[PDB]
């Protein structure tokens, strides 16, 4: 584990991360997709071999020795708020199991279901709080990746508030 397990936020492309493994905001089919998924596909295309997995699950595939954890959050266009909330919490619980199993000391993670799977709603707080619920019991350094300047500030405020 990390000597003093921490949360940090970075506003940059998760394909450029400085961590021991990455979480992909994957689709269920293991397709190249859009947004974070497409960036992940460009950087680590070998990790898409048999990466298809259901909503609410995570499946790790190695790119060389570098683990890509494909985490499938729900598309809120299709799920009810209630069922989508359940599957989004479940996806993050499966990420925490994989990060523990891998024995990594750090992980790069995006906010699942916040972009094209958001169903047009701001889900920063919902998705970040499910991330915390799952990752708080892990000892990996967690680095959250985002692109929006206002989101970076809000994620940073949420991390510091708990410390
Ligand atoms: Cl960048
Ligand atoms: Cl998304
Ligand atoms: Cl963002």
């Amino acid at each position: 584990g990390a000597m003093a397990p921490s949360y940090r936020v970075k506003r940059m492309d998760i394909a450029k991360n400085d961590e021991e493994c990455v979480v992909n905001a994957a689709n269920p089919r293991g397709l190249p997709g859009d947004g974070v998924c497409k960036a992940v596909y460009k950087k680590w295309p070998e990790s898409f071999k048999n990466s298809a997995t259901p909503v609410g699950t995570a499946k790790t595939v190695m790119c060389g020795t570098y683990p890509v954890i494909h985490a499938v959050g729900p598309n809120f266009s299709n799920y009810t708020e209630s069922e989508g909330d359940r599957e989004l919490a479940a996806a993050y619980r499966e990420v925490a199991k994989e990060v523990t199993r891998l024995g990594v000391n750090s992980v790069a993670i995006p906010l699942l279901s916040t972009g094209v799977y958001s169903g047009g709603k701001d889900r920063l707080t919902q998705s970040l709080n499910h991330l915390f619920t799952a990752m708080d019991s892990t000892d990996a350094d967690v680095v959250i990746y985002c692109r929006d300047k206002e989101w970076e500030k809000k994620i940073s405020e949420a991390i510091q508030m708990r410390t």
